């Protein structure tokens, strides 16, 4: 009782490469891809139902900002199916079941390229990796650095944000949000957060994609502990490691249209701000949803200090 065939699956090449530029760095804030892509052959033994794995590397996911894994069929040149792939995200798995491609034709060889993204649960803060990806019976593997974004400054202004969650059926996006992650003296704080653009130095434009922010927006502020270190990663797997502290400021969610602001008054701490926002779906599956976040606080020559972000999900 066993229908995998990884036994009598011949792979002849395999590679691991980079999805913006093959640097060895791996720019996971950009989206980078880590692509593998394995050659190989299938023996006529292989019948319509057998199975066959394929493995990622741990540090790897095949998406980073949804929750559905379905991977790609394998294929033919001429698009036809030759296996369809169901995702183990525990194990970080495809098992590809084969049509009946492979009762149809005899002698076949495919390709199949995978596009996967780092694992920030796996991966928290920048370090080195030795990928491995894997066709059992045969292993690949590659040395990167991983690197994250780093917080725009200007004075005791720093911030910094990701989209850390897309939920396309809900048609809700979360943001993820370092203020202060630096642990300045930052006075008179306060942190916008507006459908569409926010420019380094803090000026709002209109930009190329667009949220709901109103009333029923949610808004979640969590003080970080001065022990405490925040994952370059930008995203965090457990919120009740923080300080809920969200009826500590002041939250005002019609600060203007699309457009909420936080008060904090005066801190020393960072603090992460998670906000869940509506977007306005696209008529096909296109995607223009973009949020920015502007922090304020008073410099020492006594005039404000701007520091902007925004995080942008745009389609097809
Ligand atoms: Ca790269
Ligand atoms: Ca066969």
């Amino acid at each position: 009782g066993s229908n995998n065939v990884n036994d009598l699956i011949t792979v002849t090449k395999q590679m691991i490469t980079e999805g913006i530029k093959d640097d060895g760095v791996i720019q996971a804030h950009d989206g980078e891809h880590i692509i593998y892509t394995s050659d190989f052959k299938i023996d006529n033994a292989v019948k319509a139902g057998d199975t066959m794995t394929v493995k990622y590397d741990k540090h790897t996911i095949p998406s980073d900002i949804t929750d559905d894994f379905t991977p790609v069929d394998i294929t033919d040149p001429s698009g036809e199916v030759i296996a369809k792939g169901t995702f183990d995200l525990n194990t970080k798995t495809i098992t590809y079941k084969f049509t009946d491609y492979v009762d149809r034709y005899e002698n076949v060889n495919a390709k199949l390229e995978l596009n996967s993204y780092i694992d920030k649960k796996e991966v928290p803060n920048e370090t080195n990796l030795n990928l491995t990806f894997a066709t059992a019976d045969k292993e690949t593997s590659k040395n990167v650095k991983v690197e994250y974004q780093k917080p725009i400054v200007k004075d005791e202004s720093n911030i910094q944000s990701i989209f850390s969650h897309l939920d396309t059926t809900k048609h809700e996006v979360e943001q993820t949000i370092y203020v202060n992650p630096l642990k300045l003296n930052a006075k008179n704080t306060n942190v916008t957060i507006k459908s569409g653009g926010v420019a380094d130095n803090g000026d709002y434009y209109t930009g190329d994609g667009s949220t709901i922010i109103d009333s029923n927006t949610e808004i979640k502020v969590y003080k970080v502990a001065s022990g405490q270190q925040l994952p370059q990663s930008n995203k965090i797997y457990d919120y009740s490691q923080y300080e809920d502290v969200t009826n500590s400021v002041t939250i005002n969610k019609n600060y203007g249209t699309n457009m909420a602001n936080i008060n904090f008054g005066d801190i020393d701490s960072a603090y992460i701000v998670k906000v869940v926002s509506k977007y306005t779906p696209g008529a096909e599956d296109d995607l223009a949803v973009q949020q920015g976040v502007r922090m304020t606080t008073t410099n020492k020559y006594n005039y404000s200090s701007y520091a902007g972000y925004t995080n942008t999900i745009l389609s097809t």
